[PDB]
């Protein structure tokens, strides 16, 4: 068995795209005097990072609100009412308060029953996979019939404040480079209904996968509500090394061979970061969908949003072996498999 | 259906070093007490908090959680390389990203096989963390797990006290920020393990959870502010626990008299007393540290359990109930057989 999940399925899946488009052209327009003062002549966002646009919410939209929208849509996709949900896990980096959990707020909005167990899981960009794993263990045991995993991300504040700091006449080069990665973030939401396979015989199967870590690199990317500081160079270098370890483990327990997988759903930080990843592991780029160019990095929601879009586009066929890959601040790297 | 192969290998707690008494707080609030015409000692006489502990300046949650974790490892007689999972369950947190757990892990020097993340669920998160770890242990995914929790309330005291002594504050502003002055600093950590590795260790049975998420607006807190309505929390919490007991006194075969210890999360002395009274619980079987330490959030339950252990109180076979009502509302009840 290799400790892989049995009889755990995905009954429903949905994503929400934030409505307001913010182009990198517009951002560069604001940053140009700082660019000129700093001697920067290259479009670091559009040409280097490879981000042309990202999406934002309204100011008054909280993480719980975005997650709730995604959740209502996932339930419809699974054709079930909220009364069937026995577990709700929120996995977003963004959060309303220190307490209560964002999950309890979303659950309050949806109207879960008194039997519904809820809490948040936080683990940077890999948290949704952690949420799926935690749910999978309860579903496999048969403690619950259905679970919701939800994730709403809000980057409005970090965009507002970073742009203000970076347009300061007294901003330093170092501070500018430190905070630049925050301008690759985007808003969005995703939700997944998981279920015991007996209940949804034709639904895709979730097997789970492997995790490797490098927690001595926990300082590389630190973020709060209004600010994110990132060592992009070291993230690339140490990320690839960690992914290498995880891939070796993935071949051991998942029996993976790149050419035998049909889709790779990869969490993305930037275009060259992804290209380095794809190249180092000999992956077919035609099996790697990217939304980064127009939506940017949506944290832990990135993986399920891309998966949901793949389904929406009709790219997933019955029998397709789908790899869920990611490197998250930690450092952590998780690799799991979905059989459509 | 309960957990069969899950044990508690190690347990530890950290008491914060600095004492701030309610008498000392009241001296600072006295000019505001003399305005507004307030003559009641709400902290000391009503809430039942006479003191709390604060960390030194610039101590993060991860620092406190790291301290507790080092002690829990020692109590368990294992090195950090044995740990396959580390969960941080604290309300307090260093950043939104990355996890506070990854920072604690980096401090400890966990191996590249160690899985880490945070769990947030108000005062119940430690029990959530124990359950999540318990399931991985039973599946054979890991042999040892660390559940850690450090809380810091230094900033929320500094900020609230600043506000309360401002010349513009009203009687209603004042009252609604007394709740923050019932919080305390502290940290706890637990090592959990597969039972065939630790045959003498206490067994963890798991438990039940009931929720009333319709009341998620009652207690909202951040690092520098907390706003509450304690009165509503009391009635609806107890009502929730009653539903949880129906499930608890069914799945866990629970009967109040046949339980040896009650490790209960405390919001205040009156809240605790009403709970004990409502369910016919022997109050002698309910150890309390609230009077001296205040509310330590989700670390409260493991801290008291650790203190019970250190006292050499618990005996083999003791049936211990971990009980808590958390912001949500959530109510979890679990059993540990010593």
């Amino acid at each position: 068995s290799h400790m892989l999940f049995q009889n755990v399925s995905i009954a429903g899946l949905a994503h929400i795209d934030a409505p307001h488009t913010l182009t990198s052209k517009e951002i560069n327009e604001r940053l140009q005097p700082t660019y000129d003062r700093l001697g920067i002549k290259t479009d670091v966002l559009g040409d280097v990072a490879g981000i042309h646009a990202r999406r934002l919410w309204d100011q008054d939209v909280q993480a719980s609100d975005a997650a709730t929208q995604a959740a209502r849509k996932a339930l419809i996709d699974a054709n079930i009412g909220i009364e069937k949900i026995g577990l709700l896990i929120n996995t977003s980096v963004s959060r309303d308060y220190l307490e209560p959990s964002t999950a309890s707020i979303v659950s309050g909005n949806l109207g879960v029953s008194d039997h519904c167990m809820t809490f948040d899981v936080a683990n940077a960009s890999l948290a949704f996979i952690n949420g799926m794993d935690i749910a999978a263990r309860m579903l496999e045991r048969g403690e619950i019939d259905y679970a919701l995993v939800v994730d709403g991300e809000t980057a409005n504040l970090v965009y507002e404040k970073t742009l203000e700091r970076m347009t300061s006449p007294d901003v330093t080069e170092e501070e500018f480079r430190n905070e630049l990665a925050a301008l690759t973030l985007g808003c969005g939401a995703a939700a997944m209904v998981m279920a015991r396979s007996e209940l949804v015989p034709d639904a895709p199967r979730y097997k789970g996968g492997v995790t490797r870590s490098a927690t001595e690199w926990n300082k590389l990317c630190r973020g709060n509500l209004d600010r994110m500081v990132t060592d992009t160079r070291l993230l690339l270098i140490e990320g690839i090394k960690l992914a290498q370890k995880t891939f070796v483990a993935a071949k051991q327990v998942l029996g993976w061979a790149v050419e035998e997988l049909d889709q790779f759903v990869i969490h993305q930080v930037s275009r060259p970061h992804t290209a380095a990843f794809v190249k180092s592991f000999g992956i077919d780029p035609a099996k790697v969908m990217t939304i980064f160019g127009e939506h940017g990095n949506i944290g832990p929601a990135s993986v399920p949003i891309v998966l949901s879009k793949l389904k929406e586009l009709g790219r997933l066929k019955k029998g397709d072996r789908i790899a869920l890959l990611g490197i998250g601040s930690g450092l952590n790297c998780s690799m799991a498999e979905v059989v459509w």
